[PDB]
């Protein structure tokens, strides 16, 4: 699906993707380059496990704290803007997506969440979650509710979470202590607790999911709801009178919400990569591409400077920055998704009535300290089941080191072997890898969605099974079962 000449773009489905599309659309006139813009369920869970297939987009948006999970795996192209380009945006914008010292992806616009209210059945909001059970009740006597907002996703409920002294990750020095999670600390317990007694006294329901929090606010039947910058267009739409403020304090702390910077990375097995490069900076990152995004669903405060100053002047995005001065920018560090899972789960099972809250965010505190398993990158002198198209045949990945000069030149448009012999590794996932056959001894060059590790597990199955009905590919699997130890790539290349 993703193919050289085209651009394929994922996006959640939350955010203005038929405005991002606008743009898309601008670019395939002024190119004739085709644009697609998706928003398929659960991408961030997906990208990883399609990046180095043919079901990847070569850009991906999402907010920063996901990618350095992803560039950690290699799926992420480095971003090389010029100075010029990077004093278009925030610094501190730009530091959401570096990783290990690397540029990781474009940043686009920085989100918090707030409380949105009622002004009509509340032109004075509380300022403390405290507040809130008895302003339940005497809104219950006239059909409606205080409050309610997504209760599924974690994102939600860390700013209460996090208020009296829950964290994720420990920061001190400039660098997270992954070992060091505030989960089940007193502060995060005394937060789910109110958060559950609010359940279990009735002032909010625990199945309340993202739509039902939209359409109960958007319709008139609760005073609060807490959202992002994305949901202002909705809203409009339903001409109820709202404002955008801070949350509500708990114990006499601000709620602390996690800052996200919308981000788009490059695909690092996209053979795409200028187009992408071109599109971000030229079409996305300027004053028209990000309007036509923004009057689709609003973006927050934009990370490009010149727009957010026209942008700066709305007191909702005035109150956006100011929940997110109270709050912390999320840490894009590989640990993040298992936290957000951990906490995920965690706060389902303690407002269900499941777990307690003691017992929850005790198993997410040990969760979210599970060591990341990032997803393998393909290296030079890998075993791999390679398609030519061509059926799938057992070779070996070549090291540029190693690669025969004539070989060199038909390519598309440190590992130490030994002392003196030693093989630059693989950063990222590459657009072309060149491989060499077993038992046959050609070489052919290959895209990553035309490889697949194989291990020697994975030739005893085939040779065991029956596959072996088919004689041709016995010895090449059997020369591959031997693992790539039982293999000197030196000889392999010179003599075959
Ligand atoms: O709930 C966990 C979730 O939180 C954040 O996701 C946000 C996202 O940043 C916003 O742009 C908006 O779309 O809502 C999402 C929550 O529904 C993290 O970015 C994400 O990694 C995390 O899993």
């Amino acid at each position: 699906k993703i193919e050289e000449g085209k651009l394929v773009i994922w996006i959640n489905g939350d955010k203005g993707y038929n405005g991002l599309a606008e743009v898309g659309k601008k670019f395939e006139k002024d190119t004739g380059i085709k644009v697609t813009v998706e928003h398929p369920d659960k991408l961030e869970e997906k990208f990883p496990q399609v990046a180095a297939t043919g079901d990847g987009p070569d850009i991906i948006f999402w907010a920063h704290d996901r990618f350095g999970g992803y560039a950690q795996s290699g799926l992420l192209a480095e971003i090389t803007p010029d100075k010029a380009f990077q004093d278009k945006l925030y610094p501190f914008t730009w530091d959401a997506v570096r990783y290990n010292g690397k540029l990781i992806a474009y940043p686009i616009a920085v989100e918090a969440l707030s409380l949105i209210y009622n002004k009509d059945l509340l032109p004075n909001p509380p300022k403390t979650w405290e507040e809130i059970p008895a302003l339940d009740k005497e809104l219950k006597a006239k059909g409606k509710s205080a409050l309610m907002f997504n209760l599924q996703e974690p994102y939600f409920t860390w700013p209460l979470i996090a208020a009296d002294g829950g964290y994720a990750f420990k920061y001190e020095n400039g660098k997270y202590d992954i070992k060091d999670v505030g989960v089940d600390n007193a502060g995060a317990k005394a937060g789910l607790t109110f958060l559950v007694d609010l359940i279990k006294n009735k002032h909010m329901n625990a199945d309340t999911d993202y739509s039902i929090a939209e359409a109960a606010f958007n319709k008139g039947e609760t005073a609060m709801t807490i959202n992002g910058p994305w949901a202002w267009s909705n809203i409009d739409t339903s001409k109820v009178n709202y404002g955008v403020t801070v949350l509500p304090t708990f114990k006499g702390q601000p709620s602390k919400p996690f800052v996200g910077v919308l981000s788009a990375g490059i695909n690092a097995a996209s053979p795409n990569k200028e187009l992408a490069k071109e599109f971000l900076e030229n079409y996305l990152l300027t004053d028209e591409g990000l309007e036509a995004v923004n009057k689709d669903k609003p973006l927050g405060a934009v990370a490009l400077k010149s727009y957010e100053e026209e942008l700066a002047k709305d007191p909702r995005i005035a109150a956006t920055m100011e929940n997110a001065q109270k709050g912390e920018i999320m840490p894009n560090i590989p640990q993040m998704s298992a936290f957000w899972y951990a906490v995920r789960t965690a706060v389902i099972n303690a407002a269900s009535g499941r777990q307690t809250v003691d017992a929850a965010l005790a198993a997410a505190q040990t969760n979210a300290a599970a060591e990341f398993m990032s997803e393998a990158i393909f290296q030079p002198t890998d075993i791999v089941l390679a398609k030519v198209k061509g059926s799938a045949w057992p070779a070996m990945i070549i090291p540029n080191e190693l690669i025969p000069d004539n070989i060199l030149k038909t390519k598309p448009v440190f590992i130490i072997y030994t002392p003196v012999l030693k093989f630059r590794k693989n950063d990222t996932l590459k657009s072309t890898y060149c491989v060499k056959f077993f038992c046959d001894d050609s070489y052919i060059w290959v895209k990553p969605m035309d490889m697949k590790i194989l291990t020697s597990e994975d030739c005893r199955k085939w040779l065991s099974g029956k596959q072996r009905k088919n004689k041709k590919l016995i010895p090449a699997y059997e020369m591959a079962m031997r693992g790539k130890n039982g293999i000197d790539i030196w000889e392999f290349v010179e003599y075959g």
